């Protein structure tokens, strides 16, 4: 396709298909300035989660509007994890992950502040779109390195093969590149 | 003293005062990871607004939390201009600017699928601390040039200089660095 066409908690969209690797497609997904959607797919993840989960990690800015739309429903604190660190953090945790978009090296980075808020703490990941596996393996390691546990992993869409423990509110199947 | 008091519609923080220059201190402002404090800015922030706004742009990443929950609080879309092009954005546009802190070169990027977004409409620049300016100026002129109308600036602290022609819900003053 070119755009894939999806609905997601009665708001309805159509999302670009791009290439993302030697000839990859997959469909885009940016809430960032989606206020509707990124409200919507927050109230319905919000009564599918697990209630034993304390607080939300997410590593993507984009879903920084999900993570706090959702914080505000539950009332449990989100911490933000960023590519690099960044001058208002404390001493920050970085673990590195390799991307499939460019195979380049990444960091995932933790601000040293938020530690007391990760440790003995059980953890949800909150992403907008989680792939296959790769960063969202760094990114456990990384909650888990500084003291927290990931009891669920929440986002919009699953991507690729369908996973099972995801909470997600739809998936997206993978693309022929043209 | 290490913290600065600060109290927002009945929210209560303790900012701690941070180094940030050669001989300058800051009192660090982060709403990522607070979402009572972002809602409450929110809150006060939607009863300052401007009522012929119809669209809300920042330029920070800290302040995306405060964008959206203003959009969502006050019915008018958001818009997040970025520091670098990013690869969902379409025909982007961009802006030269001189930081300060880094003193060295930054970049304003606005994806050019939120030029309809502004186009005609009239703006408001939305941040979470006006300090010196390096961006509010070159933010307004990348929105006037493709064809908005900054009418307003919103935050939550003016910094150092008591700018006037912010409207904001506190001032915050430079501190000496122990």
């Amino acid at each position: 396709m070119r755009t894939y066409p999806v609905e997601i908690a009665g708001v309805r969209r159509e999302l670009p298909i791009v290439q993302v690797g030697p000839g990859v497609a997959v469909a885009l997904l940016n809430l960032l300035g989606d206020t509707e959607l990124t409200e919507a797919a927050a109230e319905a993840l919000a009564k599918r989660l697990p209630p034993e989960v304390e607080v939300l990690v997410t590593p993507e800015v984009k879903a920084v509007p999900l993570a706090h739309a959702l914080s505000r429903i539950t009332g449990k604190p989100y911490v933000v994890a960023r590519k690099t660190e960044k001058p208002y953090m404390i001493n920050p945790v970085s673990r590195q992950v390799l991307s499939i978009t460019t195979g380049k090296p990444q960091l995932l980075v933790l601000d040293g502040a938020d530690i007391p808020r990760v440790r003995g703490k059980k953890v949800a990941i909150v992403d907008d779109v989680v792939s296959t596996g790769s960063t969202l393996a760094g990114l456990r390691e990384l909650i888990e390195s500084v003291g927290g546990e990931v009891v669920a992993v929440l986002a919009v869409f699953t991507e690729g093969t369908p996973r099972q423990d995801v909470v997600a509110l739809g998936h997206l199947p993978l693309f022929k590149p043209e």
